[PDB]
């Protein structure tokens, strides 16, 4: 069963697109992310990601990745697990932190936004 | 100036140790993490990490990484920026999400812990 | 228009129920919360909440509240904004932190879970 | 022992000041917050807060509150526990979410910043 294999094109509720290329045997993967949204006034560009998954009880292993935004000084990390429901539908449940670059140490308090995303496989 | 180079051994306020190996030119890095603490009842083991930094205005670039815990079903992601103060002292300001593996989709609501860490370079 | 008035019975995607009683003129409100889920092994009980909303540009004001769980040592805080869509449907977008009570200061790192909820008005 | 009574003037690492007035018997409290920092370009003003603490094993009970900022469209909620160390020193360990008001539902993804604070009692 290839169900819940991270490898693939995924989309989230914001309309973002994400590709995860094949995992190596260490469980590390790379890919790219096309966000539909930005907190900057910059043109959105496809951006590389780098992550790792835990080794596979009936449960998909947890994974995480870092997106290196190509058009913004920021960095997002996403952490999640895949689930398959009744009718075979796969979903990535993810929580994320978006870190903006700040000029001095004293601005770090405001540098991190948090939220969640739900991804499903693009048909 | 090698000030705020991620490469190195770092420690945080919890007494965790972290090594970041040299960055490649794409800005991706790997390394390992020795946490002083765990939310499981398992023996702590050194664990690989995989991350990426943004390219370097006077400001260090943001970075993120994923720790693949070797003794736990979980995954942590850390996101941060380095700062150098007056007397040349470097600090990584980081926020993180720890994701526990859960049996079903309905338990995802409780799967993510959040917090911050401050790292300084081991002498 | 009473659209997006916090006053009311709301439900979230987890199937939790929440009542917010009338706001006073200072914008503070109280109410109760019936969670469908718990991270403890205790019987769920209806729990008081205490919050405040900002004063009302076309935008609903932000609000927050604290739930004092009656069956758990923990405390949740929720922060959010209400939205009304095209066909008049109201939704509370909320982010939350659940704080478990810990025995010593050194366990605080693991004490806080984070997530989001979406509430709609019970018909 | 009045050790770890929330009632009092507290300060955090950012240099913010906070007053918590006496708790009522239900455990609800009010007070005010003077932040040293803001993410807006507005003049900072003292702001009311409204919270509740859990009832008091050797462990302080968890609490939470909402700050209704008087100079910003936002709302912060803080959740925490008090600790007393060896030499009698009290500390509030807190995690928080700052929610900015957004024009439409589609901007909610970026509306929530997260972080932590440590408060000690003003001498
Ligand atoms: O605005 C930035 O600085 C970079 C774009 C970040 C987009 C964020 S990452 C989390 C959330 N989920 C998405 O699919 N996009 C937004
Ligand atoms: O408990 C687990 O499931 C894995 C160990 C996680 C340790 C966390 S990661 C964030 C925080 N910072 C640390 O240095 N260690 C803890
Ligand atoms: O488990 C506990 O310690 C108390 C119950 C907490 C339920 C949480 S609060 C956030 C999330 N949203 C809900 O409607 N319920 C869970
Ligand atoms: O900027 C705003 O919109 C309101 C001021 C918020 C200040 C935040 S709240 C969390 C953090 N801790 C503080 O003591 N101040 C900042």
């Amino acid at each position: 069963t290839r169900k819940c294999e991270l490898q693939g094109l995924w989309r989230n509720e914001l309309g973002s697109n994400m590709t995860i290329s094949a995992l190596d045997v260490a469980g590390t993967f790379s890919g790219s992310y096309q966000t539909a949204v930005t907190a900057t006034n910059k043109q959105i560009l496809v951006s590389p990601l780098k992550g790792a998954q835990q080794p596979p009880k009936g449960q998909q292993p947890t994974f995480g990745f870092t997106v290196q935004w190509q058009f913004a000084d920021s960095t997002t990390v996403f952490v999640g697990q895949c689930f398959v429901d009744r009718r075979g539908k796969e979903m990535l449940e993810m929580a994320w932190l978006l870190r903006e670059e700040v000029p001095s140490r004293k601005d770090t308090w405001k540098a991190t936004r948090v939220g969640t995303n739900v991804f499903t496989r693009v048909k």
